[PDB]
């Protein structure tokens, strides 16, 4: 097998979570179904359901009747971002957010464009950092929302989430999140940050598929047009059955990560910069996005004159990725496509960087003399 | 442990399919994302999900195609009955479905009446068997959809969908079908059935919780608009991620239930008429629904003059389920209270059944001498 090197498409599952997943799915667990309210099989469910509510929403210093559990930070961006346009649209119809959001939150955007919103999609600077004046001169009177994301998921780039909520809330505007990226990594505080709606996503932070969550602040309260309509039902705003092995999962991959989050993260950024001090002097290798103010596992390079289905052939030891987003911080078609993600996690050793250091370094001295 | 008799709100994961899934979640397994094209992890994990959209199109005579992987039955039906609606509204706005419907279902209905949809909500007869007649004096010259759901979740009725979905081609009305409580259990050959559109969900088939499909016919073609937004993308139809441990669960199981349907069908139901025939002499116990056009697994019984939380409370070592599905079929306020639910399945033994007749003989004659 291939090093994996890919872990902000996904992450495996932490066998410590694995364990409690299987616990709920098989004749011999606990299968039941949350909301049958009338036996101990249903009792049993929920209580496990709701203990992971608060496992999630301790990580992030909410509470628990905050959280809204989705089937991933994909419906969770819709739900926040549909649900509260089409909510508050009587007080305004503009709404801003950047180019280089996931597309679970361009697409919603593009969405309310066809319903009369007016979107103003702003670009980061060249290390993709957002200029906090550029947002702050895009703001009228009837911008209802902004969403910003806290970690871009190619260039790994953090924003100032805390200095943007701050400046929305004395606004008035409704400012949502994309917490994909960064829960389980960077710190997120809701008691201090002034963040109205975020979203998340289990299979980022080690937990399964299929699962998120969105945090729906109750003080000031935030309301939503909710999306789905039948049983449940999350306050009424996200109906279906509750999938307790998956929301399980969820919650004890929030609590694990959480638990050793500043030295797995710091042990992690080791890593990658011993991983970028041993590629970086390569012929036209360039780093794309701010090398600081980005989540610790992220590394995106471009080998400048190379191309790209060459580079995932020669590196093919490595399980890596191989567009809008690098042509929003300034790079061309050209320089875009000869450029990779590597992502490094919590099962990466030392001794598999060494061996990507190596590889890079022997595959693309090659690519550069067989060009 | 009470004797589980509740597998109409769940059932567990067959373990069969246990050991199948787990092989998608940790890192020791195939835990790539399916949506990653650029590496093996990606396309081990997309084939392992394309396998099961196979096995799910085979058990019920579709094409891979025509299968969009959804979090449930309940995004399934909204997907189907939102989509649809919006979808051909230039072709007419009525709609019409049954009254018996299972909430994700007629909350779709309620949401499309505030878009201006006119909706018919037929009721059934006494037995919960929809009229035919009934069904085509409702349908109109602009009626673009219906929806009847295969097998009532209550009370466990079928429901004629190939005469249903004959008479709807040939008036050019899009048929959908919830068939959330049908699958595994009747036969389904949408080469034959004249259904546009179908709802289905893994955790009433031994599935988990938290994944289901809809098909959705190719041809003729049935668009829908879409609902959710981002990556993917099931053809364009449900954005988001893939969560191949939930799909290749679905998958397994449908292939599973399928491959012994007939056999396990009828033993259920031999189990079904042993437990009626144990506990219908008891005074004033009254079966609803049709008695033979019902799923083998389903029991649902009224003991006039008693007390539903008393029942409960009295039943306690079987887990049971104890109102406007009763309210449709002409039960009185009181004679619903008074209602049980007991379904059967795959895990459930002669000898279970038999204590359930004496359990429910022994408690329900106590209540009657206490009352």
């Amino acid at each position: 097998k291939p090093i994996y090197f890919d872990y902000m498409a996904t992450t495996p599952v932490d066998p410590r979570v694995v364990e409690q997943m299987i616990k709920y799915l098989g004749p011999e667990g606990d299968f039941g179904n949350p909301a049958s309210a009338t036996h101990e099989y249903g009792r049993v469910a929920s209580m496990a359901v709701e203990q992971a509510r608060s496992q999630i929403a301790e990580t992030i210093n909410a509470s628990p009747q905050e959280i809204v559990f989705t089937s991933g930070a994909t419906e969770a961006d819709n739900l926040a971002i549909l649900g509260a346009a089409r909510f508050y649209k009587n007080k305004g119809m503009h709404l801003v957010t950047m180019s280089t959001e996931h597309k679970a939150v361009l697409d919603s955007f593009h969405q309310l464009e066809k319903e009369g919103f007016q979107v103003t999609y702003l670009n980061p600077e060249s290390d993709g950092l957002l200029d906090l004046e550029k947002l702050e001169s895009a703001l009228r009177l009837d911008t209802i929302l902004v969403s910003v994301m806290h970690v871009n998921n190619e260039i790994g780039v953090i924003q100032d989430i805390a200095s943007i909520g701050e400046l929305l809330r004395n606004r008035g505007i409704i400012f949502h999140v994309d917490a994909a990226q960064s829960a389980g990594k960077l710190p997120i505080d809701l008691s201090q940050l002034s963040v109205d709606l975020m979203s998340f996503s289990a299979h980022k932070n080690y937990g399964p598929k299929g699962v998120g969550a969105l945090y729906v602040r109750h003080k000031p309260r935030i309301r939503l047009q909710p999306l789905s309509y039948g049983g449940g039902h999350e306050g009424g705003l996200r109906s279906g059955t509750l999938p307790t092995h998956q929301i399980v999962g969820m919650g004890e991959a929030f609590a694990i990560a959480e638990a050793d989050r500043i030295p797995e993260q710091t042990r992690i950024l080791n890593l990658r910069k011993q991983l970028w001090d041993g590629i970086r002097h390569l012929p036209a290798i360039k780093l794309n996005g701010h090398e600081h103010r980005r989540i610790a596992g992220n590394l995106n390079v471009s080998f400048v004159g190379l191309n790209g289905d060459s580079l995932l052939f020669a590196l093919s030891e490595l399980a890596i990725s191989t567009s809008y987003v690098l042509r929003a911080i300034g790079l061309t078609d050209t320089e875009a496509q000869s450029t990779i993600r590597l992502s490094i996690g919590r099962f990466t050793s030392e001794v598999q960087i060494k061996k990507a250091i190596d590889i890079i370094c022997t595959q693309v001295s090659r690519l550069h003399e067989l060009s």
